[PDB]
């Protein structure tokens, strides 16, 4: 509590400059939206969701009955860009390991037609999908901004979005990534590769000990040989020097 803003805020500055990269940290603590980094202005600026999309697509599929919580979907056993993803697995093992082959099969069987609907109907960024729907996320023309990224992850926490409450807590349960100090850290990574500049992701939330709630969302511009860990240290960091964790 004896911090003063003005070295909070240059601490986490310094976390992005120490990556040699630009981007932003959005927090918010009940409604107070804030943010930091070394590019503020990222703030609302729209970039492609990438794995981001990964929980909108889980909650959507499971919703709509296009999978369920233990369904195992099969490796067609062609090569993968990484062999961790040559391997059978459920939607939850598919979001740790941001196995986009499983989302675009679980996007295939939601189809266009309902995954547009869905999407408006949840108000996602943009809410722009086109005609594509297995890369839709990953090259545009859907899009969302750091703000409301994080929004998106408040209404997840707190299970605002038009969803079953079911479906919500099934899909929050794929993604623990962090226990630390008797808080709990969900949240989703994410890495635009087939766009430049690269965009890479952090969106979740903190839940202490005592309850509360705590949505944050990380964005940055990724360098290619840059390491996908440099999204969590920051966000770790941020959150240790806010005492969020
Ligand atoms: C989603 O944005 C893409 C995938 N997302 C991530 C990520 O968010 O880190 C990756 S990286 C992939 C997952 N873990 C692998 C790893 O770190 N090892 C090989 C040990 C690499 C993808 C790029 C998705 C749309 O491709």
């Amino acid at each position: 509590m004896h911090i003063s803003s003005q070295q909070h805020e240059k601490a986490i500055k310094s976390y992005f400059d120490e990556a040699q990269t630009q981007g932003v940290i959005i927090i918010k603590e009940g409604k107070n939206l804030s943010t930091y980094g070394n590019a503020l202005a990222r703030a609302n600026k729209e970039y492609v969701p990438a794995s981001t999309f990964d929980m909108l697509n889980a909650l959507i599929g499971l919703e709509n009955h296009k999978a369920t919580t233990n369904e195992i979907f099969k490796w067609d056993g062609k090569k993968r860009t990484y062999p961790m993803w040559e391997k059978d697995m459920t939607l939850g093992e598919a979001m740790a390991l941001s196995a986009v082959p499983v989302y675009q099969e679980l996007a295939r069987r939601t189809g266009l037609e309902l995954m547009q609907k869905e999407v408006k109907r949840v108000n996602f960024g943009n809410t722009n999908i086109g005609t594509q729907v297995d890369n839709f996320w990953l090259v545009g023309p859907l899009k969302i901004t750091p703000v409301q990224e994080v929004n998106f992850a408040d209404d997840l926490a707190h299970n605002r979005l038009p969803f079953k409450l079911e479906t919500q807590e099934e899909v929050k349960k794929m993604l623990l990534i962090k226990e630390v100090n008797g808080s709990k850290i969900y949240a989703k990574s994410g890495w635009g590769m087939g766009v430049t500049p690269q965009v890479g992701w952090l969106t979740g939330w903190v839940e202490q000990a005592n309850g509360k709630k705590i949505p944050f969302s990380l964005n940055l511009e990724m360098k290619e040989g840059m390491s996908g860990s440099i999204r969590n240290e920051i966000t770790y960091k941020s959150l240790e020097n806010l005492g969020i964790i």
